[PDB]
């Protein structure tokens, strides 16, 4: 068992490791140069990344409670981090207008189409377009709680970091909740 939340624990950090750099990523392939590229207005860009840096933010924080507790508990940085997540209430509340916004924008210039899959052709994307990698936030979101349920799944009454986990997958939950209430 404690094999097993090991490699629970050891996912959790890797595909947030990752999710980090999908987000930096987006900044630097997509973001900056969408704003110099005169194709948008702030206005436009505002409507397509909204609070994005935030979201960056956020999880700033968490990664690096993660790495410097870096294991036998977690729960607690979790239940923490995970409460603190508000950011997202307003990335996904709003994120959906911008996608409209990308995609007429996108019918209607070929100049505009054919240009953001250039900056797509960046190695580090690997061929996925801007539209991929705005998804991914709600997506993590929803991928917490099962994170956590499988950490906790294998973290029995007696452990050290039951209580903590227990409280970190109410919050994991809460939060889609939240997310999805707008």
């Amino acid at each position: 068992i404690e094999r097993k939340r090991q490699g629970y624990i050891h996912e959790l950090i890797q595909t947030e490791e990752r999710y980090m750099a999908d987000l930096q990523l987006v900044v630097e392939v997509f973001q900056k140069r969408m704003a110099e590229s005169g194709f948008l207005t702030e206005g436009e860009m505002a409507l397509i990344f909204v609070n994005w840096k935030e979201l960056i933010m956020s999880n700033t924080k968490l990664l690096k409670a993660l790495r410097v507790r870096k294991v036998q508990m977690i729960g607690d940085i979790l239940a923490a981090e995970l409460s603190h997540m508000q950011a997202y209430i307003r990335f996904c509340s709003c994120q959906l207008n911008g996608a409209a916004l990308l995609q007429q924008k996108t019918d209607e210039d070929t100049d505009f189409k054919e240009f953001l899959k250039k900056l797509a052709s960046d190695p580090r994307c690997k061929g996925m377009p801007l539209s991929s990698f705005l998804l991914k936030p709600m997506q993590r979101i929803t991928r917490y709680p099962l994170l956590i349920r499988s950490i906790l799944e294998n973290t029995p009454e007696s452990h050290a970091d039951h209580s903590s986990l227990k409280l970190a997958l109410e919050r994991a939950e809460e939060l889609c909740s939240q997310v999805n209430e707008g």
